């Protein structure tokens, strides 16, 4: 149904060359960024020297939900000794400047990798996540640091009724995107969007009591809205909402809220964990034209935010 363990193209070429590059390769040329793909029979990526701050970077071109890793070190065509990472860390941004540490409760996850230079291991996040671009960053390894790869994962778009309605692609224009309240002086509502954002919506007051501020989105015209993209915000500051509701209308001045089964009270929604990695939150199907967030909680440098809408039309 639902079926996001998808290869996202290391091994077929559905990632080109131009989308696999790395912070450094080895001097002889043998082991370019471009080698790492899974299976592939020519070496892999090695760096110019091994050292933990060294990396393989993928970008994925667009948002993609990722679920798992897979990894393989390389038999050098040249000696036959066999390399291996036998550790890796995750990063993860939506733009290439902002980056995330994958972390475990409380502090960086440590992936088990590999410990031949042959077999293929597979590493499952415990929590997916939204991300555009990729960086595997060994911590040990054996030999060498090299690297054959494969990301797992979906497409948001590919469940029934989930486009991105257009607040990342600016079909939903920046006099339809309006707010309760702006830091800035007349703001570029522009500022609330999804991923193509380099700063976010921020409120006047940082604080406030929950529930009085909101961002509002008019989508044109009556749509079929299943889900949210909610990212924080890069202002100076980095901050992002914690716990927000969700309100729904027609006609613009008569606002329901998506309800909580188990509640009968409007739906507490989770928010972000971090700046830039956003979050997808689904629900039951809803006829509107105009969407508003409301945050509840958030980080202690205030509410900023960045948002898509998720649907189809009628």
């Amino acid at each position: 149904h639902m079926q996001c363990n998808v290869p996202l193209g290391m091994e077929s070429g559905r990632i080109a060359n131009e989308q696999i590059s790395a912070s450094s390769t080895y001097s002889d040329g043998r082991w370019t960024p471009q080698q790492s793909r899974l299976h592939g029979d020519d070496n892999g990526w090695r760096p110019n020297l091994d050292s933990n701050k060294e990396y393989l970077q993928v970008d994925l071109r667009f948002l993609t939900m990722l679920t798992a890793i897979a990894t393989q070190g390389a038999i050098s065509r040249e000696t036959q000794n066999g390399y291996y990472v036998k550790s890796y860390k995750l990063e993860v941004s939506t733009n290439g400047e902002d980056w995330m540490v994958y972390r475990h409760g409380k502090n960086h996850k440590v992936f088990q990798a590999n410990n031949d230079a042959t077999e293929v291991v597979l590493n499952k996040l415990h929590a997916p996540l939204l991300t555009r671009f990729v960086r595997i960053r060994p911590q040990t390894w054996h030999s060498g640091i090299a690297l054959r790869l494969e990301l797992f994962g979906c497409r948001v778009t590919d469940a029934p009724c989930s486009n991105m309605l257009g607040m990342l692609s600016g079909l939903i224009a920046d006099s339809q995107i309006s707010a309760s309240s702006t830091q800035e002086y007349l703001w570029s509502p522009s500022a609330a969007r999804l991923v193509s954002s380099r700063s976010g919506w921020f409120p006047r007051i940082p604080q406030a009591q929950p529930g009085e501020e909101w961002l509002q989105v008019d989508l044109g015209t009556p749509k079929t809205v299943k889900g949210v993209i909610i990212q924080g915000a890069r202002g100076e500051a980095r901050a992002f909402v914690r716990k927000f509701k969700v309100s729904y209308s027609l006609n613009g001045k008569d606002w329901e809220y998506i309800q909580d089964p188990r509640t009968q009270q409007p739906k507490l929604f989770e928010g972000n964990m971090h700046y830039d990695t956003p979050d997808i939150r689904r629900f039951d199907p809803i006829p509107a034209q105009y969407v508003r967030v409301y945050p509840e909680r958030w980080s202690p440098a205030g509410i900023g935010m960045r948002l898509e809408v998720l649907g189809c039309d009628w």
